């Protein structure tokens, strides 16, 4: 009974799950949190909580391992799969991970220096940890390389892409994939003749248009900033405005970078949280400020997918994932009335099934396009990439 | 025999235009340029390049007037109408002016400072010029204050919107509304009943969603730097990317200000030129980088205009106008084979008719939605306000 280890490692935690090879079933999972923090500590579902102090990645670590020492899963790790946030133009798809992968993670990750380093730190602890022991490396932007230069491309100097890599490299790749391809089932699709919008809405949001089995748009940019206005992300904002406030209050392009990512969109505008249902609760109580928050957060979604749109020869469906797609009745029919203008049709009923209905249809026989939700698993995702790079000769 | 005297003023230039009450006629037009510049001068169609030297926007103003004695038009002028780029939240349609209409426009210009601060010079040279005639400030921003909180609102926090008014105003208002009444007698169309989308591509670019007649979204944001990539502006561009930038290059936020306004876009692609006419020259020739230029604006185009449609209820028109949108077939084809998604059809016979033909559709009869050429007068636009605003007591 082979099992794939996963990790993802932040700048503040790692969160593991270990799936089962047969079925790709969860069999345990849990999070070394507070890391770099004076008290790290380990929790696993489903356990109690145990301390860590001091901990680095590699101490955190050896200690999520002698948690699966301890349910003899030590000897069926077959497989290590490591969520990696950029891997800039050089990572097309998934890979073996040896040295010459970990020196071109390296190389890109000047484009992400928070992320990808946490991501680097938890691959030398595993490789320390697990040596005989085959080990992927999978790029939340890889998916979206098949994005065309007029796609990619900032109206910024020549240089700047030429010499920098300033480009549009897109995030939630992992989840866009996966869910395409859950998609082309669902809707009986032909994957090579087909026109998807994903619309990955979590705490980070993005949209991607999937044609024919490609990434030919995204909404987020070089950065996770970009596009969707998200909980505590601004999403997309005039430079012109930004340059204004700056010279206005006397603020740093680095107090600005921070304002945008931690204190912005729905957290920003409603002056109350990041989290969707405080906002859909508040609203419900009269909150104007929610109200307002989540209006906008919907109308930028709507303006962005059908914006998408244009990148598909035929839209064929639109496709809800992530912890706000996959739970909000509220958010997706709010968002598909303001697309009537594609014709589309809910059926209010089947919008209201909760998400234990898992991969499901929600709009009604005379809409245009073909409305779903389709929950989101990047651990199937990165285990399946495993399993199949575990058939290779590395 | 009334005329209108029309007077647009920039940080370098003043252009003008004399408009015939009767038929809305230009009957002189000009422009004193290198204003503020060592060697001033006043340049009048049909004429000869007169020179100025040292010439405030007074000098050069009265220097435009005894222009206007010499030809016997100083008594006909009945109305003057002033282009003030910034009107803020206080300005919803044209005005005539007076110490309090001063004084508003002084109160919002710290949200323009470069352009609204030549258009009051201008209108403080034309008082003082023509103080029995009665003038009039028309607003590139007007048109916009019918856009809801949700689609003007950036995903910032509150108090910048609040405390400061950083949010989404748009431009090019003046030719947006004169475009789409033009539209609804073209495309014979109820204006209370009704979808556009009007794309105005000149050096500066912008798209326009008009509903039932109003405004309900636009690109530009509050500067005109958001949305479209451009002659020389980068459109939008990921703060992220942009943050990024100043880090590895050293570079200040006002440094950033000046290459994203100055030296992208079409010209930041393609390493040749802002003007379209060169770069599609360049790409018949072979040159990559000014096909990709194109490619790029035309898929932001084509990206804008569907994520516009969002706003609307349906979808009737389409409407290309500007110096490009006017002028360029290549640039409105390619655009309209990018919203295939659309159910748009080209007929390109009529595509390919040069402006002289002016109001004129050019999409074919299985066309989902219409699309037309509509030339744009923003100098019209000025005139018929000032015209209207002639019968009022003030
Ligand atoms: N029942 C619900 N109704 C509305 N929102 C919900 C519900 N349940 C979860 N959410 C929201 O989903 C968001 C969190 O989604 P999340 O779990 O982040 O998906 P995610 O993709 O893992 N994040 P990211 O990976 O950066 O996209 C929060 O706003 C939650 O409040
Ligand atoms: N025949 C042509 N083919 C392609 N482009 C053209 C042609 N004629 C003019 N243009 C382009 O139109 C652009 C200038 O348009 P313009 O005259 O700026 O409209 P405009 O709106 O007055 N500018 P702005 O007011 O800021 O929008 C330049 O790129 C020109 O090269």
């Amino acid at each position: 009974f082979p099992v794939v280890l996963v990790i993802n490692c932040g700048s503040s935690s790692i969160k593991f799950s270990v799936l089962d090879v047969a079925t790709c079933d969860v069999l345990m999972a849990g999070i070394a949190d507070g890391m770099n923090t004076e008290n790290a500590f380990l929790s696993i579902n489903g356990d109690k909580p145990i301390n860590l102090a001091h901990s680095n990645y590699e101490d955190a670590l050896k200690a999520i391992a002698f948690e699966l020492e301890k349910r003899d899963l030590t000897d069926s790790v077959a497989l290590i799969g490591h969520r990696i946030v950029h891997g800039g133009e050089l990572f097309t798809q998934s890979v073996i991970i040896t040295d010459e992968i970990i020196d071109n993670i390296r190389r890109v990750s000047p484009l992400a220096p928070l992320h990808n380093y946490a991501n680097l730190s938890g691959i030398d602890a595993a490789r320390h940890l697990f040596p005989a022991v085959r080990q992927v490396a999978v790029f939340d932007t890889s998916f979206h390389q098949t994005l065309a230069p007029e796609a990619y491309l900032y109206g910024l100097p020549w240089e700047y892409f030429s010499s920098l890599g300033v480009r549009r490299y897109g995030f939630h790749g992992t989840s866009h994939r996966y869910v395409s391809r859950r998609a082309y089932e669902l809707l009986d699709l032909d994957e090579k003749d087909s026109g998807l919008i994903v619309a990955h809405l979590g705490n980070g949001a993005s949209i991607c248009a999937v044609r024919n089995g490609q990434s030919v748009d995204t909404s987020m940019g070089m950065t996770p900033l970009e596009g969707l206005m998200m909980g505590t992300r601004s999403g997309d904002v005039d430079f012109g405005a930004m340059a204004w406030i700056a010279k206005e209050t006397g603020q740093t392009l680095s107090d600005l970078e921070r304002v945008v990512n931690k204190e912005s969109g729905l957290l920003g505008i409603s002056g109350l949280s990041s989290d969707l249902r405080v906002l859909e609760k508040a609203w419900h109580e009269g909150h104007e400020r929610a109200r307002l928050a989540i209006k906008t957060f919907v109308h930028r979604i709507a303006r962005h997918i059908a914006g998408h749109a244009a990148s598909l020869h035929r839209l064929d469906g639109i496709i809800f994932t992530g912890g706000i797609g996959e739970n909000s009745v509220l958010i997706r029919q709010l968002v598909i009335e303001h697309l009537g203008v594609l014709g589309l049709t809910l059926d209010v009923e089947m919008n209201k099934q909760p998400n234990s209905h898992g991969e499901r249809i929600i709009s009604a026989n005379p809409s245009q396009v073909i409305c779903a939700v389709i929950p989101t698993n990047e651990e199937k995702m990165i285990a399946l990439d495993a399993i199949h790079l575990g058939n290779v000769k590395a």
